[PDB]
């Protein structure tokens, strides 16, 4: 796009700052730099990041998104793992979206500030 010229869910961990949950570590490429950079976001902040696309965005602009209840009773690392693909596939598609989706302010934002 503008600056972001690539984005990815890299690896994540199992903190406790709180009790848990798990960080996923986002690695962005952009334009105007050489080096990557890395920002850290739980699976609620990519929730709330599209409950805040959908308020100004029909839907059929917009990735789905990845939310299973419980699959039926699994699991802790088992359910993080399959977030980093399923987060990672929701980033590969809100970023080759429209101009207007990929490039607006609420998608930066999320993409500024390592842990914010």
């Amino acid at each position: 796009d503008g600056r972001i010229k690539e984005v990815s869910v890299f690896t994540y961990h199992k903190k406790y700052n709180p009790d848990k949950h798990y960080i996923y570590v986002v690695r962005i490429l952009r334009e105007g730099q050489i080096e990557p950079s890395f920002v850290f976001r739980t699976f609620d902040e990519f929730q709330e990041l599209h409950n805040k696309l959908s308020i100004i965005f029909p839907l059929w602009k917009l990735p789905g998104f990845p939310n299973r209840m419980v699959l039926g009773r699994t699991h802790i690392k088992d359910v993080a793992a399959k977030r980093k693909i399923e987060l990672n596939s929701y980033l590969q598609s809100l970023m080759n979206a429209s101009t207007d989706v990929a490039e607006c302010d609420l998608v930066c934002t999320f993409f500024h500030g390592s842990h914010h």
